[PDB]
């Protein structure tokens, strides 16, 4: 079971989330953010920068954020980058599937 280190992974007030960046995109396009590891793409090199822009921009709508919480680990020097979101507020109907956890004692 050489597998505990998840895409997605809490933490104490916030968590973290692994990333695949591609040069050569134009847009932040989103090829299957599925877990195990969520690839991206843009025209936009690693540049802190630039790259800190769109970056921020895109997570920032998509899990309703920004720089207030988002804060770039490492990594940053290429696809392969980890990202801690602090104190969220919403996020995409895709990850709403691990949200269910049946409230205790069933509602009338």
């Amino acid at each position: 079971m050489d597998g505990v280190m998840s895409a997605v992974t809490v933490n104490d007030d916030g968590l973290v989330l692994r990333l695949y960046i591609q040069p050569k995109a134009s847009r932040d396009s989103i090829v299957g953010l599925h877990g195990d590891e969520v690839k991206v793409a843009i025209t936009a090199p690693p540049v802190d920068g630039q790259a800190n822009s769109h970056l921020v921009k895109f997570l920032g709508k998509q899990f309703r954020v920004a720089k207030s919480q988002v804060v770039i680990e490492k990594g940053e020097l290429g696809r392969h980058k980890q990202i801690k979101i602090i104190n969220p507020q919403q996020i995409p109907p895709e990850v709403a599937a691990l949200i269910n956890l049946e409230h205790h004692h069933h509602h009338h």
